[PDB]
């Protein structure tokens, strides 16, 4: 449990997806290929201690603990709808604080242009990266990666708690990578490290299926996946088809960083 402000622009009138499901239905394959292994089997991670290092191309590395997490920064509430590739979505009332402060504080250098993140390795603690089956086949670690200006973005927030409380693991406690305007499989969870790099890092969804899912998987109603259409979502609410829209719905925030470009 803990404080935070909520700033007006992260608030709204959108419809909240019960707590019960945020944190029940998941997908976090190191725990499992169903949307109730997670919840079901989190609990056996330990993220208390946990250690956060930024590295690579920066001039100040520094390296978080698992109370830095929620104290070194202020934390805030943010409405965010989250949609996922497999074309359900949420609205969540995470809670973190902005990428960009963190990455202010390691003041990255000239070269770098992306940032890499990865989820920690624990085998004995996370059936999936034990069993081919169970982890469903992904190279593990999970790991995923922004352009620097993206990663900077004030939309971007590295993620320490939901619904007014710390993460449950199921969700990638202690510290998760949420990117709203972008397809859930970004959102890498349980971070143990963020390294800038000067090239364009690797990404675990695209490694496992080129064909299927990019790097920058920005959500978009107009192109579709391989095996089906994106344009329309089904919205998890309570007990559910509506309109998929641009930039996941954030395309006035966002426009300004894709406009002009591949
Ligand atoms: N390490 C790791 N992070 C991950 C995943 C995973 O399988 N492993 N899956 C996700 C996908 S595809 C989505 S859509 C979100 C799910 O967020 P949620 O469970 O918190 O709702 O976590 C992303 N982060
Ligand atoms: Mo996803
Ligand atoms: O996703």
């Amino acid at each position: 449990a803990l404080e935070f402000s909520k700033p007006a622009a992260w608030q709204n009138n959108l419809p909240l997806t019960p707590a019960d499901k945020v944190s029940g239905y998941n997908n976090f394959y190191e725990f499992g290929l169903d949307k109730a292994d997670p919840a079901a089997n989190a609990g056996s991670l330990k993220t208390d201690p946990w250690t956060l290092k930024i590295s690579g191309e920066v001039a100040k590395p520094l390296t978080l603990d698992h109370d830095d997490l929620t104290r070194r920064f202020p934390l805030e509430e943010r409405i965010y709808r989250m949609r996922c590739v497999e074309a359900w979505s949420m609205v969540v009332p995470w809670i973190g604080f902005p990428l960009h402060k963190l990455l202010a504080l390691a003041e990255p250098t000239s070269n770098a242009k992306y940032v890499a993140f990865e989820t920690i390795y624990a085998p004995e603690q996370m059936p999936g990266q034990q069993d081919r089956f169970i982890g469903g086949g992904l190279k593990y670690p999970y790991v995923e990666g922004l352009r620097l200006d993206e990663a900077m973005h004030p939309l971007t927030l590295m993620t320490v708690g939901v619904y007014g409380k710390a993460l449950p693991p199921q969700n990638g406690a202690p510290v998760r990578l949420i990117v709203p305007w972008k397809y859930g499989f970004k959102g890498i969870k349980s971070i143990v490290s963020i390294k800038l790099t000067r090239e364009r890092p690797p990404t675990t969804w695209n490694l496992a299926a080129p064909d299927e899912y990019g790097f920058y998987a920005n959500v978009n109603p107009y192109v579709d996946h391989p095996r089906w259409s994106q344009a329309t979502e089904r919205f998890i609410g309570s007990g559910q088809r509506q309109p998929t829209l641009l930039f996941n719905g954030y395309a006035d925030q966002v426009a300004s960083l894709y406009r002009g470009l591949d």
